[PDB]
């Protein structure tokens, strides 16, 4: 089968021919219908050998949807042909976090050698993929696969970040979204669907600000040195109830600390090595909590799928073939994909 | 009347004679029965002129209990003689936070010039004190005033910090308390009363570790370079569900980050200028939230008083006269008050 | 001044001339800009002498907005001319519930003789009204008074009922709204604004089902014997996550129990004496909680006002003069007001 | 192997010899170390043929602990010899409730024919038992099996009921426990461990009131007509924040409604066919929610085990052999087991 793999440290991913896998006991083989590209893939591929934890070769793609092609021995609860999304942050299934579906916060995965598809286990950017267990599949019914694939991370990750502090986001609240890319453009829509927060979007790119307004942002303002003052002009001196930073550079985290309200929240979602919030007296308002969330929970993925099925998420995509996978990663690097890149085999 | 005041930048507080105040409309005059000393008072008195926001002179004391001596015009809901605790973080009373009793997070207090007793308004370390409004008084009934005064901050502040994340502290959880002083020794007891968390106390001083065990800590660890590893040996690799850092020095915050669990919490309660948690990828576990809480809410103070009335809080105190106030602050500076210093006016 | 009063048991309310009140200490006099009629007023006026708790005479109207006309002694947190909404369920201000703004659940109001405007204290259906304290006023800025008056109960009550279980109403949930009147037509809009629930409206009257669709209901079902089956056809067998019953008749409560999901909720908001949910094994699904909520909280009223100011609430009203007050109550009795009746004094 | 089975409608259970089962793919065979008797077993055995849903024959016992004896094909995460407790309310594992571990509220179990061990699937009152999947086993380490078996229901069910409203049970709250039997005597201890509620126990039997005080109840009062007034004398006129009714007879539910506080909770846990709370205006206080909870969640069972391992639960038991199983059910019927009956297979 055709797949897109990261095969040597510091090189671009390549299109390869590798054997179509067969599911072992408990596993499910999917025919992949759509595979999302994520900026985390760039970050992973830019790591030096010592830090890179994905293994070589690695079939990329931690955003996967497909149709059930073959059931491994003993698998129940799915039929051949069922359209499913892959829950990505695989955990042990048995610990206190996993028992609540919070496998993203599994305390045993490292020790048991459990890794996600697309970063340690083979991903979705291939004609077929293996899923380890039935509990990592969520039905999508007749959802369009191209717009569904990003739900598994571009949808799930913002959804989880927002869910952590949803009770803060009542009528009269303001949520700032920094970075209107794959994640951020979905985050805006989640905020509008599950809260009455006023949503202020921030991006470097005027076309991404237009995208933000297109998907329901109440205001959209230019990132950089003037952003904090511009946001405060919109909120008045109270600042923003919550800031969801999908960039996570030091400059954006600094903007977040400069605008967050007393008893508010900053969610540092974007990943930029070395960047950090400075949480101390006189450096942040009283009661303003800060967290780096990771991916999301099983029940959250179901809720994301439910939002999509209800028409609440307009996922902006561009479609690529498997052969175009490496070119698509170049596009993502240069910032020329308006929303999410999606590979269709 | 006699009072203890901070009167010039960089000097020790002094005992003074100033007029007994009269309550204006809406105000209440208390005869003070006990006034707590807090380490925040030291921090405030060590600020340079440019930063110090308390005004001069300032009657110290933001931990106050008393008896109602006189009602100002129009005051209802209290009688002369009623024993009350002073809710300290005064807010506007009208904004969304204040409407929920969360006057500690009032968004209008700065703009309206509203300051707390003992830091901008006259405090409790005097024979009498003024309280601005009835909503800032909570009844204590027959609670001993000496042990009640610290409930207003040494109790309220840890209680609020813990309350922010109480749902995390289920059976099987671990809570670390760093700094077993005024706040910390009460924090341990709150954790034991309102949660099933295992409590690990951390202090530099072996006698404070003994105090921690005396008030119900399950384990006690020496602070410093070995603390993080020692805590992890106790929690077995998952780390601590929550860390309540009542010191807030860089070293203690670093210990906190090195032990906190995935999807846990660090509450930076202690105040050390410049110190901060570094919240970023690879610097803290996934999902481990960090906050600097401030004081507490109206309903939280009521709950702290309810814990005291139910026998759940053994408040360790040492009593001083008003004349001993300055000496008591020297004791607090050198770290020789085992628990909370409390001034009792006579 | 002109006012509409209930003056004798079993009679219709009458238009009267009574003195314009002057505010005492702590009170505020409002020039009323709009006064809502509520079905609870009908229920109150239909009570026999032994049950009726409003006092006689009683100026009706527990839905009030106005402009500050005169400040009582000591009141300084509002200016003359400020547009304000009246928080209705007055409490003591001092108990644990009141400290959280939850004066609707005040434990001391009965004992202290504290009653709401429009049911024991003089209401808003008059040229002017007295408000007891500043904490019972919420600013509305430039909101149209006619559409603002219903926010104080038609908005607040559903808002509180929904807020009690808002975490249940995630994507994929269904909320049923029974009764698309004053409260129900606002409840539909609150659900759409603060949740991703699919909303199914239920009414006896086709025109009210049309109103429901006009304000954002996803589906509309005829009430009565076929309603439970019709709702289940829409929800596909799991039933409805939450049912907000703004009628509260036995038939509607029965429908609610027949459609509610496992681990769901029924809020019995409508008041029909004798009607009740039967919460027992084999009579309701496992985990499906039931409550009779009452009015709402201070912070909730602020949130309702914020929804209105953000354009999220299209309040359907019909305007009446004070002279038309009694006629308007006849209209409400016969069910011919499409949304909320609102009296505008001139 | 030896087992205790319900074999014909209206008869007592009997000791039988049936084949020792072999685990199929995904299943686990346990050597049973302890099997709890529950009053639900009596209720089930007293159902007429038309209602009884357990199937015949049925190996009784929905409270099970054991050691892993044999792993079915493909089973990972447990080793032979591991001591485990059986999570009882088996669900589909895939729905939104099950994904959160809340298999007690599974929406698909009925349709898929999934039933619990001891009521549709073979139970724990046998030398060996099958568990359907690894996710239905929780490790207990070196906990004594006799005291561990009741954790799976006598512990789990009260724990879940309490957990639904734990945020209500702050300092100053009161929780009433009605019925100090298997469930109730554990419920008292859970309340003391995870909350600061004052606990008032209620039972018909003076020896069970003594048991209540032995396990940490603050007061213990006689059930029946005088109970509501007696409880109110202890709480003052505010009533009880929460009432956990482990009897669920009409008389006990009525007591619960007569004592519950405004904005409180009644959990109807005990099962008595036909009995129900009457939730309507004038029949219950404003804001007092009522629910019939069912069993508990996966993560809750882990938390119950954690309480036991921390020494917070003193489980009162009496031990029986398999041959004594039928005699033990007679004892439970007559009310002569002080706590939980537990069968230990040899
Ligand atoms: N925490 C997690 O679990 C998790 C999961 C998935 C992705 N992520 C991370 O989220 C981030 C977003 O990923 P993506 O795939 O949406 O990226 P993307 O490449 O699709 O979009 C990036 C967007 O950020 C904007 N941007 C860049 N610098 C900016 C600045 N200084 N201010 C404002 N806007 C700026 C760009 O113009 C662009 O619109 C990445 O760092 C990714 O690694 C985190
Ligand atoms: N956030 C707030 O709202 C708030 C409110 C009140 C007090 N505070 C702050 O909380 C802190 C504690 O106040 P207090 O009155 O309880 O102080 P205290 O002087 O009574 O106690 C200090 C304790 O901390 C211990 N300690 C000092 N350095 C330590 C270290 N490196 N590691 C471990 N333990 C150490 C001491 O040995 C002592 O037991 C102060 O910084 C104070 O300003 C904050
Ligand atoms: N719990 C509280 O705190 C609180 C506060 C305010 C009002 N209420 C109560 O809420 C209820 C509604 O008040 P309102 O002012 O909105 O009433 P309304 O007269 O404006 O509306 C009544 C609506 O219910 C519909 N209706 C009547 N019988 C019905 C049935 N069997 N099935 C479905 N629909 C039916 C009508 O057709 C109409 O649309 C009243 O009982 C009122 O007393 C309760
Ligand atoms: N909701 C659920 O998921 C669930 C789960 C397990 C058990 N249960 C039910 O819980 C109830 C208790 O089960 P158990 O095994 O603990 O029972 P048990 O037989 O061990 O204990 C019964 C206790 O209730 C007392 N009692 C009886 N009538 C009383 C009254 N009128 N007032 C006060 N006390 C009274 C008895 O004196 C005895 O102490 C049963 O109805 C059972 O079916 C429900
Ligand atoms: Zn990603
Ligand atoms: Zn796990
Ligand atoms: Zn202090
Ligand atoms: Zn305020
Ligand atoms: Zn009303
Ligand atoms: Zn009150
Ligand atoms: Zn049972
Ligand atoms: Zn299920």
């Amino acid at each position: 089968m055709k797949a897109v793999q990261y095969t040597e440290i510091g090189s671009e991913p390549v299109v390869v021919d590798i054997p179509t896998p067969t599911p072992g006991p408990g596993e499910i083989l999917l025919k992949v219908t759509a595979a999302g590209l994520c900026h985390s893939d760039i970050t992973v591929m830019d790591m030096p050998a010592a830090q890179y934890a994905g293994g070589l070769p690695l079939t990329l793609g931690h955003e996967g949807v497909g149709t059930v092609a073959e059931l491994g021995e003993g698998v129940t609860g799915f039929g051949v042909g069922d359209a499913v999304a892959v829950y990505g942050p695989w955990g042990c299934g048995a610990c206190h976090a996993c028992a609540r579906g919070r496998e993203n916060y599994c305390t045993r995965a490292a020790d048991l050698g459990i890794t996600p598809p697309g970063y340690g286990s083979p991903g979705s950017m291939a004609e077929y993929m293996i899923v380890d267990s039935a509990r990592h599949l969520v039905p999508i019914g007749d959802l369009d696969p191209v717009a569904a694939a990003p739900l598994t991370d571009a949808g799930l990750t913002p959804y989880h970040a927002i869910s952590r502090v949803l009770p803060l986001l009542g009528p009269g609240s303001t949520a700032v979204v920094i970075g209107v890319g794959g994640l951020g453009h979905v985050g805006i829509q989640i905020l509008r669907a599950v809260s009455a927060a006023r949503v202020i979007a921030v991006d470097l790119d005027d076309d991404r600000l237009a995208l933000a307004r297109e998907v329901g942002a109440d205001a959209a303002v230019k990132s950089g040195a003037g952003a904090a003052d511009a946001i405060r002009e919109l909120t008045g001196g109270q600042g923003a109830t919550a800031v969801f930073d999908f960039v996570g550079a030091q400059s954006t985290i600094d903007t977040a600390q400069q605008v967050v309200a007393v008893d508010g929240h900053i969610s540092v979602v974007g990943i930029h090595a070395g960047a950090h919030a400075k949480v101390g007296f006189w450096m942040i308002p009283f009661g303003a909590s800060v967290v780096t969330p990771y991916w999301g929970t099983r029940s959250e993925l179901m809720e994301v799928v439910a939002l999509a099925r209800a028409g609440r998420l307009d996922i902006h995509t561009e479609t690529f073939t498997l052969d175009e996978g490496p070119a698509a990663y170049r596009r993502l690097r240069e910032g020329s994909i308006r929303g999410r890149g999606v590979v269709v085999p």
